[PDB]
């Protein structure tokens, strides 16, 4: 017996019973709830459904804002052991002719005092423009595509190269899409994002997400996960007729 | 409804977010809840789980208080198409030497006024002395045993014969069970009960349960299903091994 759970569960039972009474939750209503949950099981979407609606809140109690980088959710599609990119310019493993424009990501990783953190590993992950993540779609191999680890050079600079990401929409036919589009008459679009996770000994882990300026769904996140201080300016440099989206974010890790 | 599901969701959401924020629910925590909700769904347990925690309250929303036979929960163990029983004695289909105490039930099915209701049809099921329901158990056939339909006489009266039910315990090593035993530090034991569903045209269908005096889990039912007015007083009588437990109860339903 955990007393954390005896205390949380019992309050939580007493709340939901009251919700039921306040809102006259009927039996067929009930049977539909029960039934919808079941089908969230079957599509394997519990982690999407919950993160969709609640990661944002658990992430607000979990970390604080100040003079460093802000956390943001991790969502459902992170995968461990993604591969070290070393290279002439390091480039997310990706497909022959992987759809989209070329994107150069530059930046640095440092502590709340300015010092650069040579001992860090940035994991990145993002979804094809087709709108799937590797390891989690039947439209993509269980391989590491668009996922990789980067390491600050000894002066703290980071830079990698990938496609530039575009607005993702949660499968409109899954339980989560269906609630979102139909039952809620809304939408299931997220704005484009690069997911980052940075770790370093001596520092507190960072899980966050970089967004893009003027993004269609900037204010519309069907996951409600956006924070302005993370909406990024894009710049457009040509080299041999070839249009790099340039982006640049400077990470601060907190100590301990 | 597009509009009903909206009012509730958005209210359910807010509630749930406030829970998370108030108790500062951590990320490991959140992920533990995520897994438990997965587990429950990979066992076949939403119906048992949800029924155990809230069907009582869902049921209170849908009947009233008052004179109407005092409702109870269907459980997750109903089964359509139990056989009409006639035989003069009128017993529930059971195996030879079907274990345990033989039991006799008397009573009636009247309306608000007290006028016998003839179109009533009444189903009764329960579980073995060993604690199994027909059809949901490898240790019994997928065939009607201790499940049946009985029709009232012209004057009110009703009789069916079975064996006496005894306390049932919810699987000790599945998620519900674990929650009830390992994380909550309690038990998964429901009090001896006999299920009932009564029906008539021009009347609001009825569902409920009868428990017995001295039943240990009366006052700590795991699914909080027990209403004092549905505890049956037991009259121990011995027609010399076998030994009859005789009970009686007076059903009433509401009109239209
Ligand atoms: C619409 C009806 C609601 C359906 C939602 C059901 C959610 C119920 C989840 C209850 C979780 C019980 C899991 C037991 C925790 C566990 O596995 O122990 C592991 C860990 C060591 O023990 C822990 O420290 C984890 C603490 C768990 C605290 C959460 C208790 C659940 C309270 C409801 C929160 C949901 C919002
Ligand atoms: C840690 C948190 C645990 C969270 C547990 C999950 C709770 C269930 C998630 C809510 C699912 C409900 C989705 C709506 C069902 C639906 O899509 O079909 C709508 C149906 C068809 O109309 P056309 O119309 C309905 O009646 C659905 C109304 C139900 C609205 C759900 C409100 C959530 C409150 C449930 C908790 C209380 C039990
Ligand atoms: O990073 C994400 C978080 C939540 C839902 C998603 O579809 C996603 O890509
Ligand atoms: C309900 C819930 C769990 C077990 C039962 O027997 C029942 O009638
Ligand atoms: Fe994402």
């Amino acid at each position: 017996a955990n007393t954390r759970v005896i205390e949380l569960f019992d309050e939580f039972t007493d709340l939901i019973r009251d919700f039921i009474v306040r809102h006259e939750i009927t039996t067929p209503e009930y049977e539909t709830i029960m039934q919808y949950m079941i089908s969230v099981g079957e599509a394997g979407e519990w982690p999407l459904w919950l993160d969709a609606f609640f990661e944002t809140t658990v992430d607000s109690v979990s970390y604080g804002k100040g003079n460093w980088t802000s956390s943001a959710i991790q969502g459902p599609f992170f995968k461990e052991g993604a591969p070290l990119l070393t290279g002439k310019p390091a480039t997310l493993p990706m497909r022959a002719d992987e759809p989209g424009d070329r994107m150069r990501f530059t930046g640095s990783v440092r502590d709340t005092s300015g010092t650069p953190i040579t001992g860090a590993v940035i994991d990145v992950w993002h979804s094809t423009n087709d709108g799937n993540y590797s390891f989690f779609s039947p439209a993509l191999p269980d391989q590491y595509l668009l996922r990789g680890r980067v390491v600050p050079a000894e002066d703290g600079s980071i830079e990698f190269h990938s496609i530039r990401p575009v607005p993702y929409e949660i499968p409109k036919a899954g339980p989560t899409g269906q609630l979102m589009n139909s039952y809620l008459g809304r939408h299931s679009w997220r704005p484009a994002h690069i997911h980052i996770r940075i770790t370093a000994d001596g520092y507190r882990p960072l899980i966050t997400q970089l967004y893009f300026e003027g993004d269609p769904y900037l204010d519309s996140d069907s996951c409600s996960a956006v924070k302005s201080e993370l909406v990024l300016p894009v710049n457009k440099i040509d080299i041999d007729g070839e249009t790099w989206q340039l982006v640049d974010f400077n990470f601060i890790l907190q100590h301990n």
